[PDB]
């Protein structure tokens, strides 16, 4: 019932298997649709819970900068923002990802 920014775990899994997809030119919602279909029941249930919270808000939505506020910290919606304008979606994905590694 309470809206919750994804872990850190769960966010560099869900980064890493995004780029994969996108630049195999699968699109961004049937590749979060991929990700799921195949991940039940190797995933634990609440990653699969986090990828069905993300495709709800994407049809609740009017952009996938809207769609990730309150669910990924603000500094990688705001390079969502950017590479929703720029579409480069699956770059700015990987910049976000390397920054988490970087961090550590």
């Amino acid at each position: 019932h309470m809206m919750k920014i994804i872990s850190k775990k769960y966010r560099l899994e869900l980064y890493s298997m995004l780029v994969d997809l996108l630049n195999d030119n699968i699109p961004l919602y049937d590749a979060l649709n991929k990700i799921q279909n195949e991940g039940v029941g190797i995933y634990d249930k609440n990653f699969i819970k986090s990828i069905e919270l993300i495709k709800d808000r994407m049809k609740s939505n009017s952009s996938l900068t809207d769609a990730l506020t309150g669910l990924i910290p603000d500094k990688e919606v705001l390079m969502i923002n950017v590479a929703e304008n720029s579409g480069k979606i699956s770059s700015g994905i990987a910049a976000i990802r390397k920054n988490i590694i970087d961090a550590d």
